[PDB]
């Protein structure tokens, strides 16, 4: 289990936790649905994105319609169970890189605001430049590589529904030296469609845990960026306002 051990002195500020949840590190594994789309026809948001400058932050960012689907079980009076997995896909496999499992979740609050979840699953070489945004559903990549451009795949399962958006990402060829190789094409995480198909799929298997919230990863993320020479974009600065 990765944990994180310094002086309090070098710690970001981090901002109050959204809904306070239970880490269920000794729940029951399911088989990862599998990513590809064949004989269950959907709908796919499909978003481009591209970094402009070597080691740039960006963040695969999408509004969704899950508040629709949250919302028709609060109708039903209904709590409710939900996956949240994100894959580097390409036409031979797909690997997933960030996986949680979310359990008695209350359908009056937004997604992730659920009494117990999973361990938060990485790929390994991911924990320390990329985390969740704050409503837990895009992804913030810090210090990307030239290899990390290709097709993402954002799969939100909520009950029995499922959404998919699309993020194809390019990111220029000077070497960034912030930067950690993934090697998402490794055939001991990238997934065949058989693979998914037969349920021979577990993140548990491949992928490591970060149990922290996400407030606290992030702020984690942009403060070893910034402490290793990274630029950080606006975009991930917080509101102060006239307080303080």
């Amino acid at each position: 289990r990765r944990v994180v051990r310094g002086n309090q002195n070098q710690r970001p500020e981090f901002p109050p936790p959204r809904y306070n949840f239970t880490i269920v590190t000794t729940y029951n594994e399911t088989s990862l649905p599998s990513p590809f789309i064949n004989d269950q026809v959907k709908i796919v948001d499909v978003r481009t994105v591209a970094a402009t400058r070597p080691c740039e932050m960006i963040a695969l960012i999408a509004k969704t319609n899950v508040d629709s689907i949250i919302k028709e079980l609060d109708a039903a009076h209904k709590t409710y169970s939900a996956r949240l997995t994100w894959f580097k896909i390409t036409p031979t496999c797909a690997t997933p890189i960030h996986d949680v499992v979310y359990m008695k979740c209350n359908p009056k609050l937004l997604f992730g605001m659920c009494d117990e979840r999973s361990n938060i699953l990485w790929l390994n070489s991911l924990i320390t430049t990329a985390a969740e945004t704050d409503d837990e559903l895009g992804l913030v990549l810090a210090s990307p590589a030239h290899s990390y451009s290709g097709l993402y795949r954002r799969v939100i399962q909520i009950d029995g529904r499922r959404i998919y958006t699309d993020f194809s990402v390019t990111i220029p060829s000077s070497h960034c030296p912030l930067s950690f190789e993934q090697n998402f094409g490794n055939p001991d995480r990238c997934k065949t469609p058989e693979q998914y198909s037969r349920g021979e799929v577990y993140t548990s298997r491949f992928l490591s845990e970060f149990n922290y919230r996400q407030g606290v990863h992030l702020a984690w993320v942009k403060h070893w960026f910034v402490q290793d020479g990274g630029n950080l974009p606006v975009q991930f600065y917080e509101a102060q306002a006239f307080a303080r």
